[PDB]
């Protein structure tokens, strides 16, 4: 009767396709929902469509459509929704939820902590450098400069500064340019993204950089599917699920 449609946001990096789809099935033993499908909004099948249309097949009445993203931007806000409302428009009889991305989360503040213990050097009054991917999208900023505020707090950390790959500032190059100097502190770089792929490996050359100027800093792994991560991600699927007010009701917004 009533279902999950995961959406991943895809890649072409094999690797990375088996990392998310191996997250996902590992999340289905979690739910105890009868009808679970996993989809990728782009190249990586099955498509949303195809797995939508699963859904359906096997009696899902109540499709509770839960993105895999960390952060919200145009793909949640808009490619995910416009695909949902294109396979939809199809299945009028078929009630639709939509959660949000995992977001501003404790859990995923505790897999960054995680990842920062992994390196194995003295943590307090450190410095942390959270490099997210970056948007246009000011909701990208906010949210993770409010992962950055809640692990400050949480940590005994000298500061948390995120930073971007691309489209908004501070450019993790210019933070990186004005670490050049080499003051004693210890610099740990966490990669806030589920996948690597070139923009990790550029980090990664990157941190290799930069530590020729100052030898303390240390590049983490990116957080991934983390445990933590994987929590939060589960507490998305299960709010959307419960839909207990509907306020995850999905009115068409492409
Ligand atoms: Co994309
Ligand atoms: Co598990
Ligand atoms: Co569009
Ligand atoms: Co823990």
């Amino acid at each position: 009767k009533q279902a999950i449609l995961y959406v991943g946001h895809g890649s072409r990096v094999k690797k990375a396709q088996q990392e998310a789809a191996a997250f996902l099935e590992g999340c289905k033993a979690h739910i105890s929902v009868p009808v679970q499908e996993i989809s990728f909004l782009e190249l990586q099948e099955p498509t949303i469509e195809t797995g939508f249309e699963a859904c359906v097949k096997q009696g899902a009445t109540h499709i509770a459509v839960v993105p895999l993203l960390l952060l919200t931007a145009a793909h949640a806000k808009h490619d995910i929704p416009e695909e949902i409302v294109r396979v939809a428009s199809r299945y009028p009889s078929v009630r639709i939820s939509y959660g949000k991305p995992i977001g501003i989360d404790e859990e995923v503040v505790k897999a960054v902590y995680h990842r920062m213990k992994d390196i194995g050097v003295p943590y307090e009054n450190a410095r942390v450098v959270l490099i997210g991917r970056g948007s246009s999208d000011p909701d990208v900023k906010r949210d993770v400069t409010g992962i950055a505020n809640l692990l400050q707090e949480m940590v005994p950390v000298k500061e948390v500064i995120p930073c971007f790959l691309t489209a908004c500032g501070p450019n993790y190059k210019e933070v990186f340019s004005e670490l050049e100097k080499d003051d004693g502190i210890t610099t740990f770089i966490v990669p806030y993204l589920l996948f690597t792929g070139m923009l990790m490996n550029e980090i990664e050359r990157e941190v290799q950089k930069l530590k020729a100027h100052n030898p303390n800093v240390y590049l983490s792994s990116y957080i991934g599917f983390h445990p933590h991560v994987k929590n939060a991600f589960l507490n998305r699927v299960r709010e959307t699920a419960a839909n207990s007010e509907g306020q995850f009701d999905f009115d068409g917004g492409s």
